[PDB]
């Protein structure tokens, strides 16, 4: 008897006291104090104030500067759009519902907010996977006679959408489902209930393999071979100080990006391992939602790492922000 | 009968309904809805998350990099400390009281939070005034045989403290007073009550002249002469492209800083002019507090303009953040 159970939701709180209400009808102030909902709102406000400008500005400086519109940068524009999906589909909606103490948009806004918030995070995840593959192909040159072109970059973007739809769409059709999560103010895939009517268990395994394990392997393989290829070539030209500097900075950026991915990826693995073991105990609204809580920050630091730390993007943004000067 | 009146406070709400309570005892939810207090909390959280790192990091990179510890930069360290006073003395306290709906620290925490929050904003104001004077003396060279030294920079910092104490201390001694302001969650100088026991009217005139008009004149005079002196000298060396570039960027930075000062300064003048005229009508909790609401942002954008846009500070912060590399 961990929580209270009903049609289209699961409240992580026992109803032996009789105080539990529908997360669509009444505020869930037994899960957390009202000020904790306000701090959830403050967190959403922080993410919106930092997440929209950075991501929208990536799309804006690309319009003003011709040198940014290269095929290898298409996946970064896709990343910026994905974060805006997280910012408006997820963070903005949650800020509004948080101040009500419950998900005021009903069971259908759950499918809406859940889909778009899940889609944005999925598109961002695979955009990092695709960017890893694209850079691997360009540097390591695995294909004998291959040139990365505009059509190849469009496929990579379309591939993220297919993979993101592969995760976000089944819950609408009958494989898993969208229910309020955590403090019941935002919606997402139901990892919290073994709902046999929608075969939730099979969907969690599918998510764990296809959308969790595979992205880590692909990212680790591609960037590993890239750093190996770069260090191998620089070893053949140790007379060039620039090549040695270029090798150092490429390695350092790969380390930064891989550490960044792990910071978002490990909390899910740690919590899941703590649920694989310690399986018996009940779970408050912060058991599996703690990884998701901090993963929202990726909408801010991912553009900082991949776009703001890009050399050309930075100069173009400085020029754009400064009315064209400096 | 604009608001309700009592010992040590003035609530901007009529008590004909009988619902008004002491801003020290009970929440002021007739001034604003609970979610509006939460948004006040979210605003404080945004200012804290942006204001503490930027300002503390100014103090931190100065410790790691010897070239930053120049006398002309002392007033910028004073500015960073001033903003931390605003961040901890003001923003942090307000975030806590906001979630209670009233000033839970009583009439004495009013004198405490009011003093330190007023002191931080005053130190920052005069630090910009002193930096304007210091740069004017160094560039325009008004004194015939003068060299700006370490002792001269220490006087400039001490001068800001004397001026800031000249404003923040009288309310504790009997000239004006500290009362809850706006939504009664933060404390400050009483511009809202003609309290004849503390001669509030004379203090407002004193603040308007010494701490509002004079800082604008000094800043406008110093930077005007500086831009004039720089453009005059560059006109004598139009063969030097760097001098012309240096003149352009100095002028552009002065414009940025003066526009920034006006953005913080004009709303006070606009509201005061709208109170000088239209004197009869009553005022909600957002009449004179709207300038103060947006002036809190100076704790974030002032370090961005004066420190983050400094050439040496930027490279030192990048090196410090990047564990010493790049
Ligand atoms: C967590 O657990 C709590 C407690 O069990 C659940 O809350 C209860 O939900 C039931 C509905 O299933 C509520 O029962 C309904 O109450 C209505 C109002 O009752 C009050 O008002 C009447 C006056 O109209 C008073 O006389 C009465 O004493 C109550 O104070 C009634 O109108 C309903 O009556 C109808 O349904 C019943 C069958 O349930 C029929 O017998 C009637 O003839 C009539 O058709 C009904 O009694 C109950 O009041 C709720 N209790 C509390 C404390 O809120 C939550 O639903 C549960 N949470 C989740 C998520 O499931
Ligand atoms: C805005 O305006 C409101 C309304 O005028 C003010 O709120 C009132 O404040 C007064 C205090 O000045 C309150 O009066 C006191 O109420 C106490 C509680 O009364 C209730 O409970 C008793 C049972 O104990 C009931 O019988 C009664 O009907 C009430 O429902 C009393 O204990 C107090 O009595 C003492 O003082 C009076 C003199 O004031 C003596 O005659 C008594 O013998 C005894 O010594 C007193 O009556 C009043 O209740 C408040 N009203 C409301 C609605 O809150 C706010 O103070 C004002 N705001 C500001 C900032 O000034
Ligand atoms: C993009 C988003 O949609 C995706 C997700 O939210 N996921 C739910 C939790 C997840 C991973 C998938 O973690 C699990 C642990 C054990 C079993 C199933 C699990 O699914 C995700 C993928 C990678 C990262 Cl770095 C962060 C989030
Ligand atoms: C540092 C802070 O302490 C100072 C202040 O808060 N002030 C209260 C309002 C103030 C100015 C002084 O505006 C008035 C208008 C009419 C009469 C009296 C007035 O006082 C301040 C000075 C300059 C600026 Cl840019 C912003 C704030
Ligand atoms: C680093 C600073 C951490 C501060 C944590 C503050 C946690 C406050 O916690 C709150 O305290 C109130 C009493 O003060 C209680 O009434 C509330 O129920 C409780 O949630
Ligand atoms: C910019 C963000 C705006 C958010 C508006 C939040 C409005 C909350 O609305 C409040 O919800 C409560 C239930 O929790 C009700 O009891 C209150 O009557 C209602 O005012
Ligand atoms: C480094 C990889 C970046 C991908 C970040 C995606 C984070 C998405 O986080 C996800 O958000 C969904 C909707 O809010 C929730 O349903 C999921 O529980 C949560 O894991
Ligand atoms: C998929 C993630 C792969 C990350 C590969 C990081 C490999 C780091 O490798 C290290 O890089 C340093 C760079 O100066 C060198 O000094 C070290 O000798 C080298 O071992
Ligand atoms: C010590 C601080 C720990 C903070 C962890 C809080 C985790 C709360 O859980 C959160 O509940 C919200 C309700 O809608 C969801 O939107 C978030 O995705 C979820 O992470
Ligand atoms: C740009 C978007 C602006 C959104 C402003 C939302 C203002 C909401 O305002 C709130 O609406 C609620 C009903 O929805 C009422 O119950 C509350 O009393 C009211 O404060
Ligand atoms: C990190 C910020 C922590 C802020 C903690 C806020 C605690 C608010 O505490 C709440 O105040 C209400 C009065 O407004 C009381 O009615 C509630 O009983 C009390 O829980
Ligand atoms: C460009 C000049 C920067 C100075 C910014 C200082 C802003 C201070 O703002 C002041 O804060 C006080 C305490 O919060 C309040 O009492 C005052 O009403 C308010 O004007
Ligand atoms: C105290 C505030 C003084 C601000 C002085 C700003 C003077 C701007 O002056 C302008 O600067 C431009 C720079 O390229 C020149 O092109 C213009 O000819 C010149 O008039
Ligand atoms: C359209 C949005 C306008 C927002 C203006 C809100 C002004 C509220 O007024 C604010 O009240 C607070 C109560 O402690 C004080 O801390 C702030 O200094 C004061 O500016
Ligand atoms: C040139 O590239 C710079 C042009 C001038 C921009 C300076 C102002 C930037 C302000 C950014 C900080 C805003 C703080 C808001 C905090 C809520
Ligand atoms: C070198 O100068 C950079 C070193 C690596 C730093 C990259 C990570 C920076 C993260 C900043 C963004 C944090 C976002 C948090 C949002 C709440």
């Amino acid at each position: 008897m961990c929580g209270t159970e009903g049609p289209n939701f699961y409240v992580p709180f026992s109803n032996k006291t009789g105080v539990v209400r529908s997360p669509f009808e009444a505020p869930q102030y037994y899960l957390a104090e009202p000020w904790q909902f306000s701090m959830l709102a403050a967190y959403m406000f922080l993410l919106i104030m930092l997440g929209f400008p950075i991501n929208f500005l990536t799309l804006y400086v690309t319009v003003q500067h011709k040198k940014l519109r290269t095929p290898l940068n298409y996946i970064l524009l896709n990343l910026a759009v994905a974060d805006l999906f997280m910012v408006f589909g997820g963070f903005t909606t949650t800020l509004y519902t948080s101040l009500h103490g419950y998900f005021v948009f009903g069971p259908t806004g759950c499918n809406l907010e859940g889909f778009f918030a899940t889609l944005g995070g999925e598109i961002a995840l695979w955009s990092l996977v695709v960017l890893a593959i694209e850079r691997y192909v360009v540097v390591c040159k695995p294909m004998s006679n291959f040139r990365f072109g505009e059509n190849h970059a469009i496929m990579g973007v379309a591939f993220t959408w297919v993979m993101a739809l592969a995760c976000a769409a089944p819950p609408l059709v009958g494989w898993s489902r969208y229910i309020p999560e955590g403090m019941q103010c935002s919606c997402g895939i139901d990892y919290y209930t073994p709902h046999e009517e929608t075969n939730n268990e099979s969907f969690v395994i599918y998510m764990f393999v296809v959308h969790f394990i595979i992205p880590l392997i692909v990212i680790f393989f591609c960037y590993g071979q890239l750093v190996f290829t770069v260090k191998e070539a620089a070893a053949q030209q140790q007379e060039s100080a620039t090549t040695q500097k270029a090798e150092k900075e490429v390695t350092r950026m790969v380390i930064i990006m891989v550490i960044a991915f792990l910071i978002c990826w490990l909390p899910y693995a740690g919590v899941a391992f703590y649920i694989f073991t310690h399986q018996g105990s009940c779970f408050g609204p912060i058991f599996m939602t703690i990884p998701a809580f901090f993963a929202k920050t990726s909408a801010v630091y991912n553009p900082v790492i991949y776009i703001m730390m890009n050399k050309q993007f930075r100069n173009c943004m400085v020029t754009t922000l400064c009315c064209g000067k400096n």
